[PDB]
């Protein structure tokens, strides 16, 4: 199968989304030859906080309509729970349990994973794939050992398979995507790395991590918690990942891009090496933001030059650049 390249889609991230994902996503992504989306999904949108078995099954119906128009679009969907009982990296509301080490976390979890795999049994692996769980933190026994994360992820593959055997599955790295998890040889899985290294770049300004005290971003050399990257050292990193290749797991960068506060001309310099990197690599990629700040529309950038695009405002400069790659 092709490399996939494409974006995330944010229509139901947060607790406060209403799962409204907006067709002209599909046909511009599908025009620009894009072949891939993402979807980080809120379990709290079916769920309920106080009893996490609870789904209102009708919230799917949204979520059909988005694998409807991957289809028709030739654009693979990968829905991905962003938050699930007893996890999140997304701090909107704190999880009281830990899915790391909680059973009913961990059954609950399964549960819904469970009701999925029943819901799209017999939609082939070629348009529709499920990553289990958006980025599980660094290993510290005291949240989450390898091992949790490991004996967690196996179980729930093979409830997923004995409902679907041939379900395409997509595993997040430890350290929220950056490091590759070495004893998860199970068939027909990818591995999903990230690409916001380094985070003076990527992250310059942003309000959801602790930022403040960020250098002025620059690119290369761009600091990324205490140490500086460039471009040879970013391929040193993306070459680790590959070497799961050799165990028979395909890898994808599942989230990538630099947030608005950055100049252009970093962001666009920093983008242009790390996309090398991947084409080089063969390495699939997905921008975190098709619209919005980390994406190609409507990125509210006050140093770009906005193309009108049907009433939205195009980066044309960073949209061609990931055509180039």
């Amino acid at each position: 199968i092709p490399r996939w390249r494409g974006f995330n889609l944010l229509e139901a991230f947060s607790i406060k989304s209403t799962g409204n994902f907006k067709e002209e996503d599909f046909l511009w992504m599908a025009q620009w030859d894009f072949n891939f989306v993402r979807i980080p999904m809120c379990h709290l949108l079916w769920s309920d906080r106080g009893n996490p078995f609870i789904i209102r099954e009708d919230f799917f119906e949204k979520i059909d309509r988005v694998i409807f128009w991957g289809e028709k679009y030739g654009i693979h969907i990968c829905i991905s729970l962003h938050r699930a009982p007893g996890y999140s990296v997304n701090k909107e509301v704190e999880e009281k349990t830990n899915l790391w080490k909680d059973e009913t976390a961990q059954e609950a979890f399964i549960h819904h994973w469970s009701f999925i795999a029943r819901r799209y049994k017999g939609i082939s692996s070629t348009h529709l794939s499920f990553n289990l769980i958006n980025e599980p933190p660094f290993p510290d026994p005291q949240i989450m050992s390898v091992e949790d994360h490991n004996s967690l992820i196996k179980r729930t593959i093979t409830e997923i398979r004995k409902i679907d055997p041939e379900r395409l599955i997509i595993i997040d790295g430890l350290g929220y995507g950056n490091i590759p998890v070495d004893d998860l040889t199970i068939e027909n899985t990818v591995q999903s790395c990230r690409g916001y290294i380094p985070f003076s770049v990527t992250h310059y300004k942003a309000e959801w991590v602790d930022s403040k005290d960020f250098p002025v971003p620059e690119w290369p050399n761009g600091w990324h918690f205490g140490e500086y990257w460039n471009r040879e050292k970013l391929l040193e990193h993306y070459l680790t990942w590959i070497k799961l290749r050799q165990k028979g797991i395909e890898v994808f960068c599942g989230e990538m891009g630099a947030y608005n506060k950055t100049p252009h001309d970093v962001v666009l310099k920093w983008l242009e090496d790390l996309l090398e990197i991947f084409k080089t690599l063969n390495i699939g990629f997905a921008l975190w933001n098709f619209r919005g700040p980390f994406g190609i529309l409507d990125s509210e950038r006050k140093d770009v030059e906005y193309e009108e695009w049907y009433g939205h405002k195009l980066d044309r400069k960073m949209l061609e650049l990931l055509r180039k790659y």
